[PDB]
C-alpha cells in the first residue's frame, strides 16, 4: 500500500505515535517519507546484509526476522514480511520498542539526516486529525 501522506498521519496518531517518546507525529510522518515514500512494501538491503523492511525501514539485525542476517536477533518477535502489511500495526509496535531503546528517533538515520531539526510540523499540514 501506498499511503497518502494525510492517511499515513491519521493511522499513526490513531495507534498511538503522536509524541510517543516525545516525538510529535510530523516526525514520524517525516521518517516514513524518506525511509519509504509511504509505501508499505518497501524493502532495501544493508550492506552489512540485513534488510530494511516496510514504512519505517524495521531492520533485520535487531528488530524482525528474515531468516538471511547471520547473528541477528528478533526483538519484536515478528516476521519481517509482516512489516509489509497494509496495516501498519506491526511496524508501530515495533517503532515503539526501537525509538524506546536509548538513541530516540537516531535509530533511523534518515530521520537523523533530514527530519531532525526540520520544521517537521508541515508534514502534517492541512490534515484533518
Ligand atoms: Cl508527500
Ligand atoms: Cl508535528
Ligand atoms: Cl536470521
Ligand atoms: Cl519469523
Ligand atoms: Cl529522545
Amino acid at each position: 500500500k501506498v499511503f497518502g501522506r494525510c492517511e499515513l498521519a491519521a493511522a499513526m496518531k490513531r495507534h498511538g505515535l503522536d509524541n510517543y517518546r516525545g516525538y510529535s507525529l510530523g516526525n514520524w510522518v517525516c521518517a516514513a517519507k524518506f525511509e519509504s515514500n509511504f509505501n508499505t512494501q518497501a524493502t532495501n538491503r544493508d550492506t552489512d546484509g540485513s534488510t530494511s523492511y516496510g514504512i519505517l525501514q524495521i531492520n533485520s539485525r535487531w528488530w524482525c526476522n528474515d531468516g538471511r542476517t547471520p547473528g541477528s536477533r528478533n526483538l519484536c518477535n515478528i516476521p519481517c514480511s509482516a512489516l509489509l502489511s497494509s496495516d501498519i500495526t506491526a511496524s508501530v509496535n515495533c517503532a515503539k520498542k526501537i525509538v524506546s531503546d536509548g538513541n530516540g528517533m537516531n535509530a533511523w538515520v534518515a530521520w537523523r539526516n533530514r527530519c531532525k531539526g526540520t520544521d517537521v510540523q508541515a508534514w502534517i499540514r492541512g490534515c484533518r486529525l
